[PDB]
């Protein structure tokens, strides 16, 4: 059964106006600024960019890959893809 979610799950993480998005749940580094209470940080691939979103907007990649997980127009999602797929855990900044 599922646990809550941790740093390193894979997700497609959706934000009003965009697709379901490829991302992963970062941890948060010593001193850097903390998410808001039920929010987690959210590592979007491909724009590598960082927003906090609660579960409500997480859908666990291996389970919705099927459905998310095609090409998009959209400015940085197709490299997100390859991240996800081929170097989900690696270093972006």
């Amino acid at each position: 059964m599922p646990h809550a979610f941790k740093p390193g799950d894979l997700v497609f993480a959706k934000m009003k106006g965009y697709p379901h998005w490829p991302a992963r749940i970062d941890d948060i580094a010593d001193g850097a600024v903390k998410p808001p209470p039920n929010k987690y940080p959210i590592f979007f691939f491909g724009t590598h960019e960082t927003a906090f979103l609660g579960p409500k907007d997480l859908f666990p990649y291996d389970k919705s890959k099927d459905k998310y997980g095609k090409p998009n127009k959209r400015k940085g999602f197709n490299e997100g893809l390859w991240e996800i797929q081929n170097n989900p855990h690696a270093s972006y900044s």
